[PDB]
């Protein structure tokens, strides 16, 4: 079976997150969405950094065509963030927009560009709560003059997206439904439709929720299993297909990237934050990053991006 092996070089993290790969510098980026961190790690030489500041963080994005900048978010915020990579603060900050001006207990999660450089994240509820909490979250997309489209409401936790490599589907997850999402995808008119189920966990006796998700080049998704202890591996090709299923030590298994310098090393990230209603006892519950080989696939290179 596939290799797991814990990342000791980058210890334990509250929420890490928001994983991406620069395939260029062959680089690893990430947050912790608790902890107000982004975080730098570069396989090849050992090499660990951080970052701080003083809002919630929920992903970092190169920035196409301006190296030492990143795309972030800052509580609701999209941001670019001036960063040499090792400094443990920002050089400078440019906010780009606030996607809820009004909303004023809301943040951003999950984002990633799309395969054209477009940035897509969705909003949650600070106080989100699972199975059952507060809905107040939304899909957006930052398109031109930096003003952001709204794609669909009533998200409680808004997390994991991926795009099929001919860009007629666009996959996402909100953790509260415990299923992943398909829709027809224009990428003409940056616009989804069509939304139907793809996999629904409870069809298949899946444990947890649904975190960040990506694909690999046969069209596979990797999902990660939020209080399952695994990701899982799912079919695009056919509805509710569970393919394989790797177990990760950590229970709170929250996102995936494939990385490494043939792009088969699956990066995962979990959650040391130890909630009231786990099925798992805190010794298990720690927050390690972990490095998945033996998959017998190939991801995509991080998508920067455009603006
Ligand atoms: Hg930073
Ligand atoms: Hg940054
Ligand atoms: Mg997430």
């Amino acid at each position: 079976g596939p290799v797991v092996e814990k990342i000791a070089e980058l210890g334990k993290y509250t929420v890490g997150e928001g994983p991406h790969w620069d395939h260029e510098t062959q680089t690893l980026y990430f947050v912790d969405t608790v902890e107000k961190t982004f975080h730098k790690y570069v396989p090849s030489q050992k090499k660990y950094t951080f970052c701080k500041v003083d809002k919630l963080v929920s992903f970092i994005i190169p920035l196409a065509g301006s190296p030492g900048r990143f795309v972030v978010s800052l509580e609701r915020e999209i941001a670019i963030l001036t960063w040499d990579g090792v400094s443990a603060a920002p050089t400078s900050i440019e906010a780009i927009v606030n996607v809820e001006p009004h909303i004023k207990n809301n943040r951003l999660n999950d984002g990633k560009a799309d395969p054209l450089g477009n940035l897509w994240t969705g909003t949650m509820a600070i106080d989100a709560g699972l199975p059952i909490g507060p809905v107040t979250g939304s899909l957006y997309h930052l398109g031109a003059d930096k003003k952001v489209k709204m794609h669909e409401s009533n998200i409680a936790i808004a997390n994991g997206l991926a795009w099929s490599n001919d860009l007629k589907k666009m996959y996402y997850i909100d953790s509260g439904k415990r299923r992943v999402d398909e829709y027809d995808y224009d990428a003409s008119t940056l616009s989804i439709s069509n939304q139907r189920p793809l996999f629904t966990f409870e069809k298949h006796e899946v444990p947890g929720y649904p975190d960040g998700q990506t694909i690999d080049e046969e069209g596979n998704l990797w999902v990660a299993v939020f209080q399952g202890q695994r990701i899982i591996k799912i079919s695009t090709q056919q509805p509710e297909v569970l393919l394989d299923t790797v177990k990760i030590p950590d229970p709170q298994v929250t996102s995936v990237a494939f990385g490494g310098p043939n792009l088969d090393e699956l990066y995962v990230t979990s959650a040391g934050l130890q909630l009231d209603d786990s099925s798992f006892d805190k010794s298990l519950v720690n927050g390690h990053v972990y490095r998945v080989t033996g998959l017998g696939v190939k991801g995509f290179a991080g998508v920067k991006v455009k603006l």
